[PDB]
């Protein structure tokens, strides 16, 4: 209850800054994640040791991949803390107790491959979830998880609060299907240019909520340019490792997932700036104008790949 988690300084002040980077040290993202739940949501919205118990659990349920990982879990968390500190009087209490839980689940068992691999590789999962393949895997790993014993955090909500907490998750984790992304910005480009936004209106906010999930499963692209780059890394193991398994089925792999095509990367992170990035955070700072530094340092990084390509790096 008296139990607050404590930073050392450089953290303590760099973890409320949107480009923060977790840190190597995975012993200390547990505690990185409770000290942002409760500058977020408050030291009593969960029990400390069911808390501890559900990270731990989520933790164990992500696999050993190079970028889906337990790290991109908590570094997703991190961009919608930064977000929530930023817009204190925007969020309900159920959406504080609930968003932070939707980042850190919002990848649980990942396999490091698309939803256009499982359903090429015809995956089980393919034939249960027929769109938003790994999305609805992820938000039925994340019920699983809440279910065990001893990890439910949100007991102490009554019934109708428990099934709106996990309406904000299930929609919030879905939203992270990137395919969903393009006419979400869409629709929420139009609202606020017609003056319709309205954040009282519900199916606006779940809108909302969707573009900020995109905005913090995308922020390796908001980090100094460093961590955007060594991620990128990580990102390209993947795409590379589902092209060579294309390959395995007969299948010429897109050229984002062909290490063949290791050559064109500078020019499909523009296309990825241009298309998906930085349109992102331009609507998301037209809704929630304090979190425009995300968009800054987006623009930072299209600057820094636009370098590389003119060989100034
Ligand atoms: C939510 O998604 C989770 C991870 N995913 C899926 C991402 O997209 C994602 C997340 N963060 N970032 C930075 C990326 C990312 O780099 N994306 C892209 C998108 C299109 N491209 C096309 C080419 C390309 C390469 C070589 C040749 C030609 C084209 N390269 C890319 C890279
Ligand atoms: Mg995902
Ligand atoms: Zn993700």
């Amino acid at each position: 209850g008296l139990m607050q988690f404590t930073l050392p300084v450089r953290l303590c002040k760099e973890i409320e800054l949107f480009h923060f980077d977790i840190g190597p040290f995975e012993n200390m993202w547990p505690g990185i994640f409770v000290y942002m739940v409760h500058r977020s949501c408050g030291t009593s919205c969960f029990e400390l040791e069911k808390l501890c118990r559900f990270i731990m659990s989520v933790k164990k349920n992500y696999r050993r991949v190079p970028y889906h990982n337990w790290k991109h879990a908590v570094t997703v968390a991190h961009c919608m803390y930064a977000i929530l500190q930023n817009n204190h009087t925007l969020f309900t209490d159920l959406e504080r107790k609930g968003l932070l839980i939707a980042c850190l689940c919002h990848d649980l068992d990942h396999r490091g491959f698309s939803n256009s691999y499982l359903q090429k590789f015809d995956h089980p999962l393919a034939a249960l979830y027929s769109t938003s393949t790994m999305e609805q895997h992820h938000f039925s790993q994340t019920v699983s998880i809440l279910q065990l014993e001893g990890h439910n955090i949100f007991s102490t909500l009554s019934s109708s609060e428990y099934e709106q907490v996990l309406e904000i998750i299930r929609k919030a984790i879905i939203a992270t299907d990137l395919a969903l992304y393009f006419g979400n910005r869409k629709q929420l480009e139009e609202m606020y240019q017609t003056g319709s936004l309205n954040l009282n209106n519900q199916s606006h906010r779940d809108r909302v909520i969707g573009l900020m999930m995109t905005a913090c499963d995308l922020c390796s692209v908001t980090k100094l340019w460093p961590v955007t780059k060594l991620t990128a890394n990580d990102i390209y193991a993947e795409f590379w490792a589902e092209g060579d398994e294309m390959k395995k089925l007969g299948i010429q792999p897109i050229p984002m997932m062909d290490r063949d095509k290791k050559d064109e990367v500078p020019q499909g992170q523009l296309g990825f700036y241009n298309a998906v990035a930085i349109p992102c955070y331009t609507t998301l700072t037209q809704i929630l104008p304090p979190t425009e530094p995300l968009l800054k340092a987006c623009r930072d990084n299209l600057s820094q790949w636009e370098k590389v390509i003119r060989g100034e790096e």
